[PDB]
């Protein structure tokens, strides 16, 4: 027969992760690579559809994703939604394709709203999730001794689609269900440095284990005023949540990293105030595989849609498309073997989640819940050198931490700093 | 031909002025009336199709109106929608079927968000419209001679659909277009004592008429704190934004009415706090067609639907729904005369609005933008019983104030006070 798959993604604006200019290049591997395996739905033909998630500005909307969707349901009657990667309307998109029981794979959509799946019903996230993080923090606790308190701070701007609020929001609902410890959200205005003002004022009260999700600049302006209040590193510890590395020029391959250094003259101060801070970003996969699968695909995207893609940690989202679609090809083969058609919404779906698949980014493993356990890294400075690097690496299928290369993380005092002051607040 | 009419509207709640337990039978009463006339669609069977705009709380939400749109447009092919009327399941609908290209008819959704036809082509409001009430105000304005400043309160309540929000929202934008006035925006919270105190000491330094919009208590006990307070009605006027009339038992029918009179032992107070206060409600269709539409739909509501309602002004909305269907039902004849289709969208709308019709709310007008034309009534004390009625009437299509069987306005300084005192904040 002929499986359809109906893409709801932004088809004319190259500037998202998950943007059909990147993501396209993905699904056309994954599916060439269907066709050469006969192990894979054999003698089956798979066709994508495309639809646009995003309104007459190029920029994501809720109010057009759900027409796009709707439209693509009725004229072509998918089999499944490789639906949007957009907070906004993947909600939408995922409540209807829950209605009509057909399911939803995605690599965006890491709000912490989309994985009640009694709401959304057959999605799955081949993708990253912001409550996973809240399970490194919890595991990073845990290692060094923080029982009592900590601060998370996000920043707004007005371009962004509020992207550090749904961040700070999953990692605080996770972080605080896992463990007895008292966790203070907080929000400030990264455009005007009046807010800083208050921040520096308000921080050295109500935490000492501070979690921020400004921007890269907004972080070193904030970094240098606390080194200018004296908030040395033998008492703070400041964790830049910068998931896709772009304070690092995309955290991708092992090369000396300086993300204090602008050549604004103000530098050297710069380099003393990062001496207690600490990024967190997503990990690179580090298999050849990986390697080979982003050579061709930068390849095959400058050809097909006239797109140069820059090495960074975004082109995992491809990657998690790619291997999602295998994984939901593979569930469609095994229903197929077992007696079922390809619009069993619910027997393909739960051969999908709680199971491991081998693809571009390594072993993966789909929880139970239907969302997928992300691995993470910590970054630290070198006290001779200056310059970052990854020091910590996370499994989430295991949730543990390793040590990379020998190399352990550097402490002022040579041990963590209390998360409480010993005679303080 | 089969001309099929689709109805998203509470079909089990009962309790919202446009639930199908009092708009069926005004439906129903409609397509009795086109059959009866060969006047109306000459053959042509109309029936309609039923689907629910509530989530399974019993409430109408936003995210159960699309859906069931969807599945009615799918199966059933409609030429018409009677579009939902809560102001959060409208939206989606009519930018549904805005895509479409179908008709939406609606005597709810009175939002200013929902009249902006160029997102929602194609709907047709057939009932009151919050920004119409600015016009009101605009010509009471002028009449009294108030030209510097105004202040609008709005209640907050967690149970209704956030309702004075969106009341003062639209008086507020449409009379600030239509005025060269400074008018200004408060929010208090209902069910909050502390919040009537904390206003009455702002109130002073912000105005001097004043226009509140609240629940019959919350505005009675505030009106008894102002008492409290030397806050007398020879400086200031309190407007009471009551447009279904809950504070006059319905505001239908010539009787006496005392909306300070509650049976606690606060009364002789009350009576004195109410000498400051005028009440703003829709106004009563005064026409014998009218009074038969209700006394026939009271009898079929309760026989058809185990439902027995309770006369108001609430019953002005089954009965625009009443009335708009008739218009389109003519609209849509007059197409057929002129070689067209009943599935000329665009056709059919342009001949509803800019155009006049006689229906049982009386002679009504809908604008070129497609809203009716609201009527509205001015409600004032008498010195000498203490009741409240109706003093002044507002026709929409003319935009006048008359005064009714020569009552005039009851200032206890015999002129109003001014809205900027001498020598005044
Ligand atoms: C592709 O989509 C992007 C969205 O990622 C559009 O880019 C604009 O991106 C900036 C941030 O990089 C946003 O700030 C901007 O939206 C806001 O801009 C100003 C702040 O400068 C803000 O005040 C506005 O209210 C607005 O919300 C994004 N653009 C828009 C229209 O919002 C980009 O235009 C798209 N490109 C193409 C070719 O379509
Ligand atoms: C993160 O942790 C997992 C384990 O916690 C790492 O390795 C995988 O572990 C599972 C068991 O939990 C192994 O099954 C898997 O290796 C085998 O899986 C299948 C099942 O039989 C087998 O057919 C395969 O050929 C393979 O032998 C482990 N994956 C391997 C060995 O690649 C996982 O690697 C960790 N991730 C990282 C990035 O280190
Ligand atoms: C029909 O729908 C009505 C809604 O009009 C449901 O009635 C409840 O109405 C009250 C106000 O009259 C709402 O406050 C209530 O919703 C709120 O209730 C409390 C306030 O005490 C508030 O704290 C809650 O957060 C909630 O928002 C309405 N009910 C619900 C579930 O919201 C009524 O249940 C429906 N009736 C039937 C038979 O279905
Ligand atoms: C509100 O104002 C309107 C006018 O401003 C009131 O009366 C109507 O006025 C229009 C002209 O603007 C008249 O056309 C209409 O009467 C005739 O309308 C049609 C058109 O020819 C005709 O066929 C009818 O038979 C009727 O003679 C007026 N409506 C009437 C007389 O009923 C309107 O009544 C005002 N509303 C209230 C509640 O007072
Ligand atoms: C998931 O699978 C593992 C074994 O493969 C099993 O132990 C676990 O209970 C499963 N959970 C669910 C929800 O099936
Ligand atoms: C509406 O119709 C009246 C006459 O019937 C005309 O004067 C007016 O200009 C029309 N407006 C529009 C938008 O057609
Ligand atoms: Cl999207
Ligand atoms: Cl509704």
């Amino acid at each position: 027969g002929n499986l359809t798959v109906a893409v709801v993604l932004p088809l004319a604006n190259t500037s998202y992760p998950w943007s059909w200019a990147r993501v396209g290049p993905a699904v056309e591997l994954a599916l060439a690579q269907v066709k050469a395996r006969p192990d894979l739905l054999p003698g089956w033909t798979v066709r994508t559809v495309l639809g646009s998630s995003e309104n007459a500005l190029g920029v994501c909307s809720d109010t057009a994703a759900p027409l796009a969707a709707v439209d693509l349901k009725w004229e072509h009657n998918p089999a499944v939604f490789l639906g949007p990667g957009c907070v906004y309307a993947a909600a939408p998109v995922g409540r209807f394709t829950a209605h009509w029981r057909v399911p939803l794979l995605t690599a965006g959509a890491p709000a912490l709203g989309f994985g009640v799946k009694d709401e959304y019903a057959l999605t799955t996230r081949a993708g990253p999730s912001y409550a996973k993080l809240g399970d490194f923090v919890a595991a990073l606790h845990r290692r060094l001794g923080w029982e009592r308190q900590a601060l998370m701070l996000y920043a707004y701007r007005p371009g962004d689609e509020e992207h550090c609020f749904f961040l700070v929001e999953g990692l605080f609902m996770r972080v605080r269900d896992r463990l007895n410890i008292t966790v203070d959200h907080l929000e400030f205005a990264e455009d005007d440095l009046s807010h800083y003002t208050r921040l520096l004022r308000t921080m050295p009260r109500k935490g000492r284990v501070i979690y921020i999700c400004s921007s890269p600049d907004a972080f070193r302006t904030l970094m240098l005023l606390a080194l200018e209040a004296g908030l040395c590193g033998e008492d703070y510890v400041f964790f830049h949540l910068d998931i896709f590395g772009q304070s690092l020029q995309g955290g991708q391959g092992p090369a000396p990293r300086r993300p204090w250094e602008r050549g604004d003259g103000q530098d050297v101060s710069a380099r003393q105030a990062f001496q207690a801070a600490k990024i967190i970003t997503y990990k690179d996969p580090d298999n050849p595989e990986y390697l080979e699968f982003l050579k061709q695909l930068k390849h095959l995207a400058y050809e097909q849609f006239n797109f140069t893609m820059e090495d960074g940690l975004v082109n995992t989202i491809p990657a998690s498309f790619h291997d999602g679609l295998l994984l939901y090809i593979q569930a469609v083969t095994e229903t197929l073997a077992h007696g079922g058609t390809v619009t069993d919404g619910e027997n393909i779906t739960q051969r999908m989640w709680n199971r491991s698949f081998q693809g571009v980014t390594g072993y993966l493993k789909i929880d139970s819940s239907g969302d997928r356990e992300t691995d993470f890294s910590l970054w630290d400075m070198d006290p001779e050198n200056g310059a970052f690097r990854v020091v910590l690496n996370y499994n989430g299928t295991s949730q543990e931490l390793v040590a990379v290369s020998g190399r352990k993380l550097n402490w002022p005092l040579g041990y963590p700093p209390p998360d409480i002051p010993k005679c303080g607040f």
